[PDB]
């Protein structure tokens, strides 16, 4: 059935995505950083990416933003020009540089009304993080389940905690592609197709990687999947649970049947393996730790236990109490 569990879905995923209020706080923060960056570079533009971007924030996001500007322009200069003058404006954070990349990191808002625990990470010509967030965004303009789905996810990992890069765990950007694999290469029919793979497909070169796909929306042909959130859910957890082999395979948008090895890829950390679908050198699941991997595949099984359960009424909390 699973009618209950989609109707617990819809009321929890209401009370944990971003509300309309936090949103526009966000922009109208986005505002005040653009106007910030025009007194110092008046070419430069300043771009949001990931979660906010593409619809797919929790409550208390945190704001992932881009300068983009002249490539013959040395992206160190400016990024310190720009960090003296937020300091100046009242916010609070640190400039860093790892190897060529520098990145400011903002912790504080002292006087612009954005909060105590304002947090907005500002990138210097990441345009690869913008081109993935471009996909998601299309995939969420897709298919209305989508959305109410990876907010779910992201809410569960985070309760199990089991969504700690830091700490042998796995990002969330690697569970919205878990949640994307499935979507498009495991559940038949598929919800969606693979927009890069599409025979529609344009080819564009950013920094080194094809980022192309499919994206006129309008000519997509609505999916023949007609299962609810629950039943979309379910399957997600099992198929991680029982049926996905991390010894040996990767998570994969570059293949037809969505069947890829780590021997083929050289993957042999690949405890876990998720290819980012533009930037395929990248393994997503680099983070995670075997005792890590460990325990995510022991939530995967719990959850999937607790939805196939034949003990009523089935305690669906459980699913995002903390472990
Ligand atoms: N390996 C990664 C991880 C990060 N990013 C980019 O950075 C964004 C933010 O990543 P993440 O922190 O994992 O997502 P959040 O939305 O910030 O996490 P949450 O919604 O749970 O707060 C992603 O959308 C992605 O575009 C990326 O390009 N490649
Ligand atoms: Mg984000």
């Amino acid at each position: 059935s699973h009618k209950e569990f989609t109707k617990f879905c819809y009321e929890v995923y209401n009370e944990i995505k971003i509300s309309d209020k936090e949103f526009k706080e966000k922009r109208a923060a986005l505002d005040t950083l653009r106007l910030c960056l025009k007194r110092i570079s008046p070419d430069a533009e300043l771009v949001a990416f990931g979660s906010l971007e593409s619809g797919l924030a929790l409550k208390n996001s945190d704001m992932d933003l881009c300068v983009l500007m002249d490539s013959r322009v040395q992206s160190d200069t400016i990024a310190l020009q720009f960090y003296e003058e937020l300091i100046a404006e009242g916010f609070e954070g640190k400039f860093l540089q790892r190897a060529r990349i520098p990145i400011i990191k903002l912790t504080s808002d002292t006087k612009n009304g954005f909060g105590a625990s304002f947090q907005c990470d500002i990138g210097f010509n990441n345009r690869l993080a913008i081109h993935n967030t471009l996909l998601l965004s299309s995939y969420t303009k897709l298919d209305a389940r989508l959305k109410p789905m990876v907010l779910l996810v992201k809410h569960w990992a985070k309760r199990k905690q089991i969504n700690s890069p830091y700490f042998g765990t796995l990002s969330s950007y690697g569970y919205v592609l878990m949640v994307l694999y499935y979507l498009i290469h495991v559940i038949k029919p598929p919800v969606f197709p693979n927009l890069l793979l599409s025979p529609l497909k344009q080819e564009k070169i950013v920094d080194g990687f094809d980022v192309g796909f499919d994206d006129k929306l309008e000519d997509i042909p609505p999916s023949q999947n007609y299962s609810s959130l629950g039943s979309l859910l379910h399957g997600f957890f099992r198929f991680y649970a029982y049926k996905f082999e991390p010894r040996e395979k990767v998570v994969t948008f570059r293949r037809p049947d969505g069947y890829l090895t780590k021997q083929e890829k050289g993957w042999t950390r690949y405890i876990l393996a998720i290819e980012d679908p533009f930037e395929i050198s990248h393994n997503v699941g680099r983070t995670v730790s075997s005792s890590g991997l460990y325990r995510i595949r022991g939530e995967f099984m719990a959850a999937s236990r607790l939805l196939n359960s034949r003990s009523y009424p089935i305690p669906y909390d459980s699913l995002f109490e903390e472990a």
